[PDB]
């Protein structure tokens, strides 16, 4: 391609292979992220009193862009605004700035992950 890297659209959502596994993320200013954090750690957690076990809670946090791109791969993916949705934009980048610092753990890593993305919509869903 002609670009220097991929642009996420403000008010739109951003599939992120942070780590071992694949993470949600909403673009809510000009270089400014909301995203999870899942209810389990990475594998081999590497401590002599525990290695195998990676149960935790979830949480929603805000970062730059560049921080969780840099390692790690990405793509634009807003599976229910292209399946059908018209969405405001505005009131989607007022949900993900109320989602920031919520908490869940109910549910398992990859409905987490719907979960919260269902949850930074919400309103055309």
């Amino acid at each position: 391609m002609a670009s220097p890297h991929q642009e996420p659209k403000p008010g739109d959502l951003i599939e992120i292979f942070r780590l071992g596994y694949e993470h949600w993320a909403l673009y809510i200013g000009d270089g400014y992220v909301i995203h999870l954090a899942p209810p389990s750690e990475y594998p081999g957690a590497g401590s002599s009193s525990v290695f195998s076990v990676l149960s935790n809670s979830a949480e929603v946090k805000r970062e730059r862009l560049e921080d969780v791109v840099g390692g790690c791969c990405y793509r634009v993916n807003n599976s229910l605004d292209h399946e059908y949705q018209p969405r405001p934009v505005e009131v989607i980048i007022s949900s993900a700035k109320e989602m920031v610092g919520q908490k869940m753990k109910y549910s398992i890593v990859s409905r987490n992950c719907e979960h919260f993305v269902t949850q930074l919509r919400y309103g055309k869903s």
